[PDB]
């Protein structure tokens, strides 16, 4: 919730996908159903961010394959949520002086995926959290407090950003060492409360 | 262009509708050609950010009907540019050491907008500006050296914001007395440089 007027709210930026919307189970799902005589890359198995990189090296052509299914229609809106990440999102932005904001970055082929997102929003966290969205595809540039995503390395235009950067863990990064003091959010049903508080004045 | 590695470029944010887009010579066509027997506000006439509270005062109904208008497809992705726009922020983008987004607001209804947005953006500017577009309904949380937007009274979640808020001249703001020092850019055609070079190092 808002700040009193004047005041400043603890300001949090979540990640969608790999954070609230399970984007690798939903890519295996699509991608075994539409070319199912190609082999695939179990989640126990990914490494690296990109898909369809890891595609590429397993067979010719799986790159190109890969990148169609999340260019598809209703990729993006029939993604599901992580266990947990509605209602800690939810629960989040009911907190006193806590500014929760799904910063997200659509991909560049933009005829369904901003749309879908909005989409995607609306369904779970209702017309009102619309307002919540932030679509870029540099977070450096926005300012808060944390930064919740999957992503191991987030760059930008800023080089030095105002929020901490805590790792999701996924499938793609569950083994990487970090730099100390860079530290992770394991799963929804970790403590995300202890990471925000300890942010606090 | 992006600063050598590290470093620091100047940050420009860039609001669509009313600086790069022409919302409301775009609504003012619409609405008279949908609603050819309703009364209409001319430009020159026009007062107040939000254009169905004129309408509403005008004759009771013609709030809804407003709204209508921005509500259909291909509202934004039609809209014509400003007259210099383009040529200034492709000028813009170009310069050593300066960074420029296009920092925009979607309308609620999500269904077109943010897709349309996207389109204009790809249009106008081509693909590889798609990467400097952020999309957001609070501007403040977004940290910059200068946001150039037509809107009086920018607010949210962030009570100090890091950029200066050059108003951007429209017809509903143009007799608008500013509180010292906040500063105009009347049009592209006035000189936008040395705003941006007032605020380099
Ligand atoms: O984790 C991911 N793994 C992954 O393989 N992808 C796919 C989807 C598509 O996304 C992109 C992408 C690059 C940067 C930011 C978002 C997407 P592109 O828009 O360039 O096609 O990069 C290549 C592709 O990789 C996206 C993501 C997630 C991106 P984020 O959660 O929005 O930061
Ligand atoms: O100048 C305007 N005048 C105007 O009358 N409107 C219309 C369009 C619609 O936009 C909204 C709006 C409110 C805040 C930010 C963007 C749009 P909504 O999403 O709530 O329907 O407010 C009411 C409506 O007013 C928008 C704008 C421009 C908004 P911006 O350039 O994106 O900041
Ligand atoms: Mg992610
Ligand atoms: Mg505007």
């Amino acid at each position: 919730s808002n700040a009193a007027s004047g005041g400043r709210a603890l300001r949090v930026l979540v990640d969608m996908d790999g954070v609230l919307a399970d984007f690798e189970g939903g890519f295996l799902r699509k991608f075994r159903a539409r070319f199912p005589d190609q082999p695939f890359i179990a989640l126990e198995d990914r490494r690296g961010f990109w898909v369809s990189e890891q595609y590429g090296r397993l067979r010719p052509g799986l790159s190109e394959k890969a990148i169609s299914i999340w260019e598809s229609k209703n990729f993006f809106f029939e993604l599901e949520p992580l266990p947990g990440a509605v209602e800690a999102v939810k629960e989040m932005a009911s907190l006193q002086n806590t500014d929760v904001f799904i910063c997200t970055s659509p991909i560049k082929m933009f005829k369904y995926c901003p749309y879908e997102k909005y989409a995607w929003v609306e369904k779970y966290f209702g017309p009102d959290f619309l307002e919540q969205i932030v679509l870029t595809r540099d977070k450096t540039v926005v300012s808060a407090d944390l930064l919740i995503d999957d992503r191991p390395d987030i760059t930008g235009a800023e080089p030095t950003p105002s929020w901490e950067h805590v790792l999701f863990t996924a499938c793609h990064n569950q083994h990487l060492q970090l730099q100390p003091p860079r530290r992770r959010l394991h799963s929804w049903a970790d403590d995300w409360k202890a990471i925000l508080d300890s942010k606090r004045p």
